[PDB]
This record gives structure tokens, sequence and C-alpha cells, in this order.
């Protein structure tokens, strides 16, 4: 007896797939522009199991920060769970990243920093993300990145899964440098570095650490990149020197 539909007006529709829909939408009495992620739960329990989908509300809800997109909360009905999000009005970078081609130093620089952030934030509530894509990267009103809800897709490919994580070895918070890294990579490049034509020679890349720079990458993004993509965990740096990084605090606005 809180939240419930008949407290929004529904816009138009922002996605629509196998899993849900979401539209843009309008609390009536504030008058708020939001997003409402709808859901349906004949296919949440039927696999995506609410199990790994539910709590991660509560954990996510409580995640404040510039640069990740806020979870305000969630209701359900009978057949659907709903879902109330921040709205982000410029897009995904995935989208500008087809408009773009490619990214320039500046913009590259700042996006890493906006992430190294938010990730750092995320960190100290122990909460680690599993590879993050350009689509689900959105942009708030001032261009700035929003990492958005890790999950709940309506309808990550293993180009931006980490070595120990497809290998089945055990991995920890050193997963979300490795996605720094291919994210780096893939906003100066226009492509992953791991791309190939078969999920098998994409393995054989990201296990073997397999990568190489076309020759308009500088030697700062170069070592930037290569310092992130370690095979070992271990090797690879703390979001803070990456913040610290030369590359980054000369090519970005903060």
């Amino acid at each position: 007896r809180q939240w419930a539909l008949e407290d929004f007006e529904i816009g138009r529709p922002l996605g629509k797939g196998k899993f849900g829909n979401v539209y843009l939408a309008r609390e009536k009495q504030s008058k708020f522009i939001l997003a409402l992620k709808v859901l349906f739960k004949a296919q949440l329990e039927k696999a995506g199991v609410e199990h790994q989908l539910r709590r991660e509300v509560e954990i996510q809800s409580h995640l404040r920060h510039p640069n990740i997109l806020r979870l305000y909360g969630y209701f359900h009905d009978a057949t659907r769970v709903y879902l109330i999000l921040e709205y982000a009005p410029l897009g995904t970078v995935y989208r500008e990243l087809q408009k773009l081609s490619k990214f320039d130093e500046q913009r590259t620089a700042t996006y890493i920093t906006e992430l190294a952030n938010a990730l750092s934030y995320c960190h100290s509530k122990r909460v680690i993300h599993r590879d993050i894509k350009p689509e689900n990267l959105l942009l708030g009103s001032a261009g700035e990145l929003k990492i958005a809800d890790f999950g709940w897709s309506v309808h990550g490919t293993l180009d931006y899964l980490p070595p120990e994580m497809i290998e089945g070895r055990m991995h920890d918070e050193k997963v979300d440098l490795w996605s720094l890294g291919v994210l780096c990579y893939e906003f100066l490049v226009g492509k992953p570095p791991f791309e190939a034509n078969t999920y098998q020679e994409t393995y054989k890349r990201i296990s073997r650490v397999e990568f190489t720079f076309p020759d308009f990458v500088t030697e700062g993004a170069r070592d930037l990149i290569s310092r992130l993509l370690k095979h070992n965990p271990s090797q690879r740096p703390m979001l803070r020197e990456v913040l610290e990084h030369p590359w980054i605090t000369a090519n970005s606005s903060k």
C-alpha cells in the first residue's frame, strides 16, 4: 500500500522487448519526469530468477552518486514489477559512439574520470559490477555519464568479460579495472580490443591478453590501457592511480 501505477502518468515507449518495456513517465502530484521499467513476472521467476533481480533493488536503491543512475524505488502487481528510475535525456554512450565513430582524448578522459569516481564509490559500498557495456552507460542532462542499474535488461557480451570470469576462476573488485581498460580503448579506437569473427578467437585474445594499438593512439593512452588490461588481477592498479594518471589529468576536465 505505497507507490502504485495510478500515481503516475505514462508517456512514450523508450524500449520494448521480451522481458518488458520502459516508458517515459511523470508523477501525477509532483509532475517530475522519470523512467518506468516494467518487467513481466512470467520471465523473472522463469529463468532470470526473481532472486538475482530482487534485493538488488535495495542495494542499488542505496547507491547515491552523480555518475550512477538513481533507482528511486519499486512496486509490483499481479503480473509485473515496476522500477522507478531517474531519466537520462541524452541517451547512451553506445549511440553516441555510433554517431561519432570514436571519441577524442578530452572526452575519453573525462568519461573515464566519471566512471572511476562512480566505481570508487561503489567499492566503498562493497558493490562490484560484472561487465559494463556502452549501452549500459546513459547520459544526463549536462552530458555526464550515468552507470545504469546493472541488470534488469529488457531484450554483456564476451568482449567485455575479464579472463578470470570467462575461465570460471575467482573474481573480485579488480574486475572493474579491466572494464575500465576495455572502455578507454573502445572510446579512442571505436571498437573493443579483443573483437573477433568467432567466440573462439575472441576468448583466445582475451585469455592471452592479445591487443594492439592503431597508429593514432598516444603514448599516454597506450600506457594507461596497458596498465589496466593485466591478466593477473593483482597487477591491475587501484582506482586512485587512474584518477591521478598523467594522461587523465592532462586531458580530463574533471
